[PDB]
């Protein structure tokens, strides 16, 4: 019998079968209804006759009717399974309210009649996918970024840091600067183009100052991109100014700490006796950590903040866009996990509170 | 902390269980005086006043004196540990003679007085490093290439294929063909240069017909390399011709079939009911699998050879140069492995024969 793994992203659902090395289904977490309903790419394609909503905002489910349609679509149309036949592992964001985890549980057992389920914190699964149970994850996704330090398999909630900036902000920022360069990217189709430029051409500079100087004195950092209208746009410093925002949130008018500071602060909130292990096990996950150079830059920044003898290591797996999903797939596949599933029988006896 | 030591024909990879990479990587060479012993790079630096010796030829320990010096240097000079304080995992080749393993465990207990040790097959550790216990491994290293099908943790000796050709043989051939086009590569220090070129510019072309026909009518494949003597050369079609040898060994006057065929054939020597699992879990490891494009090229050749609907997957991890060592580091770190070491006590109550039953 096959378990399902569903990572409920703000932007993209990743779904599939435990034991597979990648999610079978990856699709927009959007539900469209006429101005019954559509989900995912079909909703987006038919946007001109639908009202589109995003039931997950900074990783928290905020519209349960629409979330039910995402999950229905996931089981029946993407995976082509009957959920009553499969143990189902779901993910949640760090700091997810208790009542939310209970509602997810109630829906899974009473609406979808799953035989068993489990809910895990996204960043914890990413740590597992890197082969670790102790470490600190930076998970940067669509609309939010978290640091989650983890000890012997469990997140340490008191030390979690949340930064209200992630990939969508970086896309908006690049849209703004390319607009000012004299192109128009405002609409939804044109937003997708900018997102694509960001994902293909952007990188994190090891030394932002030096890189700005290099961009000012030669064309060595330029790359070009053909837009759908046939115009070819060339960018230079835009490539690294855009993700520099992660380190300097002032670039988009935010007073927040950057991701290097939230990482350090999160480690410093943890027990002094585990910090050596945290510093040596910083794992990066989520789409907004995909920038070339991000790991070397974090290494440099954390080294400047940490005690001078401290061993610092940043792990940025090639698969880190899907590491949350992968961690779920590994976990749900282990013979030692099979006693940890919450069963329908247990739910019938104890109600939604069992999930904690 | 346990130690892991992968005894390579060309390179020793050594370090601490739990690390994600070996601390020490050095040549498997022991120089005595020509007319008092040195190992690794210092033997290479003193090669002029020392007889160099390679104690490991195609993965099989051949000269136990020299191997003792390799291990002695590994503990005391490279890792700077006292062997008596660490359980020690060694690797061995596929089909290591049974007596070979023993003498390996004797030396470990009697000369270095390790508290515990274990001996694992290199290809099997590479499978573990990919997170699997079922798959077929292609391990191409310095002195040998090997296919080892593995099922539920058990390597399958009957289906193993041993291609007598690897990294040294591609290094040797690249010196032969480079000096033909114009340049000059024949000597010991010029050998270190062409193995540098091998590891930086060589690649496996997807269609060998289309890329040899591309080079002779278009300069799109040329790259420029800086010599230590202080100059610039340009290597063209021999980037991909060098490692093409792996898929068709007739290039160096050698009879037996390529790595794509030894891979197919290894699968066919296995039980028909597991071939499914082998085809979809083909793991590549060892320095000589590092060529870019080798996974795509292997993928092409075996989908053509295997049944049309068979699901086929080549796994070539970016870390595959040290996959054997990494698999050891994983294994020796597992709490579930700790009961499985052979202790100094068990060795003193049974003999060297305990390595056959406990490993
Ligand atoms: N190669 C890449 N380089 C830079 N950004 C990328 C890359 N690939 C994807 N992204 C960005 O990652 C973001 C989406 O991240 P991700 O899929 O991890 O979020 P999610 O899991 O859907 O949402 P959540 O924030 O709820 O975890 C988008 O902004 C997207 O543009
Ligand atoms: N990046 C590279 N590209 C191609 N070949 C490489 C690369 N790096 C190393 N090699 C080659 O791989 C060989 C060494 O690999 P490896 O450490 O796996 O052999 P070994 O384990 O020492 O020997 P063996 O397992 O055959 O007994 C050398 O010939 C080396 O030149
Ligand atoms: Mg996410
Ligand atoms: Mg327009
Ligand atoms: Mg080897």
């Amino acid at each position: 019998t096959t378990a399902l793994v569903c990572d409920n992203g703000s932007g993209l659902v990743k779904a599939g079968f435990a034991g597979d090395d990648a999610p079978r289904a990856v699709f927009p977490s959007i539900v469209g209804r006429p101005r019954d309903s559509y989900v995912g790419d079909e909703a987006q394609s038919k946007r001109g006759i639908l009202t589109l909503k995003y039931p997950i905002e900074h990783g928290i489910i905020t519209n349960w009717d629409d979330m039910e349609k995402i999950w229905h679509h996931t089981f029946y149309n993407e995976l082509r399974v009957a959920p009553e036949e499969h143990p189902t592992l779901l993910t949640e964001a760090p700091l997810n309210p208790k009542a939310n985890r209970e509602k997810m549980t109630q829906i899974m057992f009473e609406t979808f009649n799953v035989p068993a389920m489990y809910v895990a914190i996204q960043a914890v699964l990413s740590l597992y996918a890197s082969g670790r149970t102790t470490g600190i994850v930076l998970d940067s996704g669509d609309g939010v970024t978290h640091n989650v330090p983890i000890y012997e398999g469990y997140a340490l909630p008191h030390a979690i840091m949340r930064l209200d900036l992630a990939g969508r902000d970086l896309t908006d920022y690049l849209m703004k600067i390319l607009t000012e360069r004299g192109y128009s990217f405002v609409t939804t189709a044109e937003r997708e183009i900018v997102r694509d430029i960001k994902e293909k051409l952007c990188y994190v500079a090891l030394d932002f100052e030096n890189e700005m100087a290099t961009a000012a004195s030669s064309s060595s950092l330029e790359k070009s991109y053909e837009l759908p209208d046939g115009q070819v746009i060339t960018i230079g410093n835009e490539r690294f100014r855009c993700p520099e925002t992660l380190f300097q949130p002032s670039f988009i008018g935010m007073e927040s700490a950057g991701i290097h500071e939230t990482t350090y602060n999160s480690i410093m909130k943890c027990d002094i006796d585990i910090r050596k292990d945290l510093y040596a096990n910083n794992v990066m996950s989520g789409g907004t950590t995909m920038y070339p150079g991000i790991a070397d830059r974090m290494q440099k920044e954390i080294t400047a903040l940490a005690p001078s003898t401290m061993k610092i290591k940043i792990i940025a797996p090639p698969e880190r866009k899907y590491s949350v999903w992968i961690g779920g797939s590994i976990l749900a596949s282990l013979s030692t996990f099979q006693q940890m599933w919450i069963t329908k029988q247990e739910y019938d006896e104890a109600g939604p509170s069992i999930v904690h």
